[PDB]
């Protein structure tokens, strides 16, 4: 049992209560009780965590990300439109990674993520097809203690239209191999079903498995319908990348949202990612079927895609979470940095300093994010009965001083290093910035290994790591 | 206790589950819907009279969310082809001023006749000529006798908008023989007059008549006047209403939108109903949404006067209470809800290039249950539900234009002309039956129309207004 005491609790509960000098009691992975110190004595606990002078929040929820690609950041990944990045960087880089590289990628990602207060990660696994990768990744997620949705991507249909464009893009890095990860529909089903049977609900309920048809052009109608029915039969969600680029825009003369509507493929268990190339009608169609959304505001900028209509969706009460997207289209895994970006980009583009409140941005990173993953009954707020995914932030630093309104301070001032202590499913995963799965005496050597492995991955893939200085 | 039973109709309830009940009945006791049922499962209670609706469709009465009644005598030639301010200064103000109380009584009856014939049972009358002696009394006597449910929103203007004067003179030169009028009043005088009007008429005619304060616009009324209206609505559990952003010259009250200006002073609240909202951006919609402001949309008039097209689909998708108003009797120029529904459906589809932008069901909701919500009256009217007032209309779809008919909302919105309403009940009283009006019987109808025609001709002569401009193709 664990008692967190004397903090300010930012509950994100139904009344958005903010409780000064208050406590939380945790038992068997759950929040069992809460109270105010002046009115009540906290129950006895095996241990007390002192949060005096600190702010307690629900853990941040990364609503859509791609983990293993983190080893491709730091030089190779920037300055390219989506498809250029995909074909010259992501596909070949992923392919050159071995299972032992994956294990290091995952631990590096989880170290950055937990340090920034992320406790749930929706991993869209585009490299699950390669032998050994699932097993390597899953062993590290389990050990680390993070809550993970492992959304297994598949592609079962050739999009032949885009080929002369692809060859031109490939000529930018001709020594880098063009890859294919297409699989037959029935093979994808069997592989995802077996993955779910083996890993879903493992690591004490912390790991889930979803089917992830990649896009409306890369997956057949049958494949998407299978994913849809699978989500329904197993009480999970299914997810798809929607309208991330201007070449996706026209699946057969209508938008991807329209196309899915025609086939009855929009439902309340679908979470779509991106939605940059969206019009009013598309928003209406998602709204009507209660589709969940993950917005990758930073990555949409990094890749030169654009700006999604998040304010419109939010004003319709839609469940919109925030994803950091790829470890190499951001290039950080920092929810607080992404929140600030979500606040500012929309203000700038609408010329409206009040287009999204910092409270609302904080909601997107917590309780609404949970809702976007279909997990809001279990996580995303500090409420009795929910899982004990909790973070303690210290605002006593120069950047976060002064602080009066907590959501404003967090969104507009915090850098992302203010998170001290992190609980996931009631287990202490970080304490005073010390990571339980990467102790301080191993941290530097681990980073050097990740650095070396990245350098080697890029050599095997024939990718340029450090292009010559260019001002224009 | 007086009772009425409507039997064997198809009931388009607009209730919480949007039930459509075939061969079903409604029981009315003292103006109120007491019970409903399906004939195959239940026997209707005994009643003082049975109305047979066999082969007919029963709806809640239509709600005209925002209109100006007396101006109806200015249609038929004098009113069209002019932008808002041109129309306002060369037609509406001088036409209204030339009307006597006896003209007002005729205008009101004519309006109510057209309205009831088209299935309208509640009318939100924005009274811009309430300042002239005798007009209130003449109008109220007719509204009371007619039996319609009426919100009498008493407009006032207490502040000069000096900025628009050289524009006005130019506009006035289009009809120089028509005189420029002023209806300004001192703040304290407007307050006393509206208070006395409310004390005298609010809740009269069996609860059918209500009184609201109506500051005209954010440029024609002081902050103090708007705040008084706001507090008055709160203290008396009514609404207040204002015209917002109807034109491109209203747009800038002091370097921000009217919605912004009102937000600055705390003048947006849940008892405010705003009319028009054409010159509105995403921020304005957000502000209204945030404070649960009600909206009346005058889609036909916004076209007629060359204002434009309001963002109704954006407001509706946010769950806002948007009703449909027909607006002025002379900026439409009909008082026909079914016609205006069809226009609401189509203008938005055309401008968005989206054939499914608003369903016909949603349009019908705007004319009924959402309209009631826009007036703050949805607890009392707008659907066929137990406890609500018996404002009910019977439509006959056995006409060429409404054949075939399967989906009723689509049939009503896209096919009906507006003459298919047969019978109208308001507060449980039969105001029209088989198209015969209780306050304008068939043997008087033609002579009454001739008197309205003469009076209109004479009003236009007294005002020096051109009734019938020479044929012009271009
Ligand atoms: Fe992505
Ligand atoms: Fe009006």
């Amino acid at each position: 049992t664990l008692s967190i005491q004397h903090g300010t609790l930012v509950t994100m509960d139904q009344y958005r209560r903010v409780l000064g000098d208050s406590w939380v009691h945790v038992q068997d992975g759950r929040i069992v009780a809460l109270g105010v110190h002046a009115e009540s004595v906290p129950p006895p606990a095996d241990r007390v965590i002192d949060a005096r002078g600190k702010v307690v929040l629900p853990g941040f929820i990364n609503a859509h990300t791609h983990v293993n690609q983190i080893l491709l950041r730091g030089g190779p990944s920037h300055g390219r439109q989506f498809y250029d990045w995909l074909f010259n960087v992501v596909y070949p880089g992923q392919k050159a990674m071995r299972p032992e590289d994956v294990a290091v990628a995952v631990r590096l990602y989880c170290a950055e993520a937990v340090r920034s207060g992320i406790t749930t990660i929706n991993e869209n696994a585009d490299s699950a097809i390669y032998p050994g990768n699932i097993e390597a990744a899953m062993a590290v997620y389990g050990e680390v203690g993070v809550r993970v949705v492992y959304a297994r991507m598949f592609f079962d249909r050739m999009d032949g239209r885009i080929q002369g464009y692809v060859d031109a893009l490939k000529a930018r890095s001709p020594q880098v191999e063009l890859c294919s990860i297409m699989e037959e529909t029935a093979v994808a089903k069997d592989r995802i079903t077996a993955l779910s049977d083996q890993y879903h609900g493992t690591a004490g309920g912390r790991i889930s498995v979803w089917p992830a048809p990649a896009t409306t052009t890369a997956v057949t109608v049958e494949g998407m319908r299978w994913a849809q029915a699978f989500a329904r039969d197993r009480a999970v969600m299914w997810t798809l990348h929607m309208a991330e680029s201007d070449h996706d825009e026209r699946i057969h003369g209508m938008s991807p949202a329209e196309y899915m509507e025609c086939y009855g493929l929009l439902d309340e268990r679908l979470q779509v990612a991106h939605c940059v190339y969206f019009d009013r009608k598309d928003v209406r169609l998602l709204h009507r079927h209660n589709v969940k959304v993950a917005s990758q505001v930073v990555s949409n900028a990094y890749l030169g895609s654009g700006v999604a209509p998040v304010p419109e969706m939010v004003e319709r009460g839609m469940a919109v979470g925030i994803g950091t997207d790829n470890g190499n289209s951001n290039d950080s895994v920092n929810m607080i940095g992404d929140m600030k970006f979500m606040a500012h980009i929309h203000r700038a583009v609408h010329r409206d300093a009040d287009v999204l409140t910092p409270e609302k941005i904080l909601e997107m990173a917590t309780i609404d994010g949970a809702r976007s993953l279909g997990m809001d009954h279990e996580i995303g707020s500090i409420e009795t009965g929910k899982r004990a995914d909790l973070i303690l932030l210290d605002l006593r630093h120069p950047q976060t001083t002064p602080h009066h309104h907590l959501a404003a301070t967090i969104v507009f001032q915090a850098y992302g290093n203010e998170v001290d202590t992190v609980l996931i499913d009631g287990n202490v995963v970080m304490e005073n910035r010390r990571l339980s799965f990467l102790p301080p005496e191993r941290e530097l050597a681990f980073l050097e290994e990740a650095q070396s492995r990245a350098t080697a991955i890029l050599q095997r893939a024939n990718m340029v790591a450090n292009p010559a200085w260019r001002s224009l």
